[PDB]
């Protein structure tokens, strides 16, 4: 009745699935976009339909069909998108929101490095949102803990090393490690918060701002074993998949080289979210 | 303490993940084989580690490393395999079980058509050559692959206006929720009555023709679907076609009756299996 109605686009994605449940947890009437099947994909289908059992609704639409996008967004108050990074497909979604005219806010697929400090398709999407006058919130500023914490920031894996661990530089650059659930919960709390309309929200829970060497030492403290570390210089690091992102995060320190005010930081805006600290996050791997 | 210890091989698969949960839900001390990551795969890793929260344990081993397989299966009493249907990777698992010597039962990756009427039969023969006690769980169509799409190909959800009927669609088929298959598997793996037996998962009310399946749906929706009957030869004129043919034209799942002592729903009458009118409700 007084629920905010939210449409989640990219609902079976890594972040999308968590945003779906977090909107439900917060009591929003939650709608998930159901795209036509491109394959026989049991996992995707069963995930989408498990949302119905939790109280969500599915709306079939296709980005190839402008009027199906328009009809979907007319049923909701707020749209959140979490596409792969696929980003530019949101342009069709923005066009639909503009025509529909009823959307109180649009959260596009961000949830990572703020692209507007990396001087790119996310900015192209931002520019379209703002040219159309669609109220927005941009959620940025955090490494997914699954991609950067559980592996102690090693590449090619998602679990803790047995023995050996590479340290980028001296491992003294501060990075922001956040459990994707908490990013999704922050997103669900912020999407109808009058304080964040037309703002960028930084997800930087204070106790989770850690250097890589700090994260490794949380883990060494849990296992009681010191890992053999070898440090990698910037030049040697600079000597395909994702190596750039890693450089900005761990050498340039792009996630922590600016300060953020409490009126734009998720953990201060939403203090009741007991976000997962990395000593608790890493326990699953013991 | 008195619990059966079970190693699930294939724990992150469609059937395997349900067997993991169904084993924990039975009270089995449950182990899951953790294979080396072949890629950055976040849904697979997180599924694996979610099992620990429910009480399961992870055992690392690799099929390339015979001794790591022997080491894994020494830690359990029973192994259940649910590999991709790869099936032959189980031959390494059989040699490992044979050398280990401690395993009371092995349930190989079956969960469908009876291959004894094939890679699966080769696994069977190696299991039996090695004298490893076994149970073969067979005889049903996964409901997600065959019921939710009304047995249409290339989709997993109901069609909106038209549907292909195979023949006249009056060949009987066995549609079963994968969770029920997993529950029957978890109940049967330490059941004395099914040692060295085939167990047929043929819940009585879910033995249905494709047309009876379609009519279940039309009745839930109140909408009649436009039907096109496809004859045997026009079908004998793409993955999975041989399977649909044996299921839907020859009735290979239902042409032989099965005794109560070997049919899952009678062995375990406490399993309130999902009937297809309830299964299809989630699509409405
Ligand atoms: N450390 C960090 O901060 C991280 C940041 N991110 C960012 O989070 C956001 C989501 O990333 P992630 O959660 O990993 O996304 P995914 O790879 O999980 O895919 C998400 C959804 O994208 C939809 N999708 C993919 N291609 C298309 C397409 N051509 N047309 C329509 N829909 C498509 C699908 O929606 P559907 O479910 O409907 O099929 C897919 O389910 C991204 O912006 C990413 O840049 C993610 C990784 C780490
Ligand atoms: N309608 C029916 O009756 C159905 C019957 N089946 C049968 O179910 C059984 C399982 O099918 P399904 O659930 O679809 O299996 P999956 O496709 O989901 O994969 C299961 C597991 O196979 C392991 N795997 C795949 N390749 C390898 C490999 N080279 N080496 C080691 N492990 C590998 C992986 O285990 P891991 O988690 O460790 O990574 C994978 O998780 C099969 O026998 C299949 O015939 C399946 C579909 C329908
Ligand atoms: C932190 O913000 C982001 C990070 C990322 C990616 O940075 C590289 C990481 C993460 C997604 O997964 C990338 C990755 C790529 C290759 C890898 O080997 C890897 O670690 C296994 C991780 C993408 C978008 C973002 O907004
Ligand atoms: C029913 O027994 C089995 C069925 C199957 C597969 O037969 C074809 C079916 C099912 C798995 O999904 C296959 C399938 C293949 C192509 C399709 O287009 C399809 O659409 C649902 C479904 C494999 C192993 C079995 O033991």
């Amino acid at each position: 009745g007084e629920k905010t109605r939210v449409l989640v686009v990219g609902g079976t994605g890594t972040m999308g699935r968590r945003i779906v449940r977090a909107c439900l947890a917060e009591g929003h009437e939650t709608y998930v976009l159901q795209q036509p099947e491109t394959r026989v994909d049991i996992e995707k289908v069963q995930l989408l339909y498990s949302y119905k059992r939790l109280g969500a609704r599915l709306i079939e639409a296709s980005f190839s069909d402008h009027q199906s996008l328009v009809s979907a967004v007319k049923q909701v108050d707020i749209v959140v998108a979490a596409m792969s990074g696929s980003i530019l497909v949101q342009l069709k979604l923005v066009e639909a929101i503009k025509e529909a005219g009823n959307i109180k806010r649009f959260l596009p697929s961000e949830f990572g490095m703020d692209p507007s400090r990396m001087g790119d398709q996310k900015l192209e999407v931002r520019n379209a949102i703002e040219a159309a006058g669609i109220p927005h919130t941009y959620v940025v500023g955090a490494c997914f803990a699954a991609y950067f914490a559980g592996n102690l920031s090693q590449m090619g894996t998602l679990i803790p090393p047995k023995k050996k661990v590479n340290i980028y530089g001296d491992g003294n650059v501060k990075v922001v490690y956040v459990d994707e659930d908490d990013i999704a919960e922050y997103t669900a709390k912020t999407l109808d918060d009058p304080r964040t309309i037309n703002k960028t929200v930084y997800v930087r829970p204070t106790e989770n701002v850690l250097t890589q060497m700090e994260l490794v030492q949380i883990w060494e403290k849990l296992t009681g074993k010191e890992l053999e570390k070898t440090n990698i210089s910037a030049n040697d690091f600079l000597a395909q998949a994702g190596l750039g992102h890693f450089y900005h995060i761990f050498y340039e320190g792009c996630l922590t080289d600016h300060e953020v005010g409490d009126d734009e930081e998720a953990s201060k805006l939403y203090p009741d979210v007991k976000y997962t600290r990395m000593d608790e996050y890493l326990k699953i791997f013991l």
